[PDB]
């Protein structure tokens, strides 16, 4: 009952490596940075990094192939961080805290 999801910038590649920007791919200083921040949340139970590709498959699995219609290889969803709040009343605190973590695009409370 403490399902919290933290959306990260489009292709922030927070849980990746080497980001293509400015001058080719450059080591990502945000490597596991969001994960670590969501792990030391203190009020957190567990943190799982859900890639955008996996999120799209998961979204279609929970909904179907009649919920999306952006375009071929469209990227409406980005990286997501599944965080388990200690309590159902903490999911709100976790979301408000993750909203200030690195580049959190958005947070959705399950």
């Amino acid at each position: 009952n403490v399902r919290v999801v933290v959306y990260i910038r489009k292709d922030v590649e927070d849980n990746s490596q080497t980001i293509e920007k400015e001058g080719q791919t450059v080591t990502n200083n945000d490597y596991h940075k969001v994960y670590d921040s969501l792990k030391n949340m203190s009020t957190v139970k567990s943190v799982t990094f859900s890639s955008k590709e996996e999120q799209y498959e998961k979204l279609t699995e929970i909904m179907g192939d009649n919920w999306k219609i952006f375009e071929g290889d469209a990227n409406p969803l980005y990286d997501a961080y599944i965080v388990e709040a200690n309590a159902p009343n903490d999911v709100k605190t976790i979301a408000e805290d993750a909203k200030k973590i690195e580049g959190v695009s958005e947070v959705q409370d399950g």
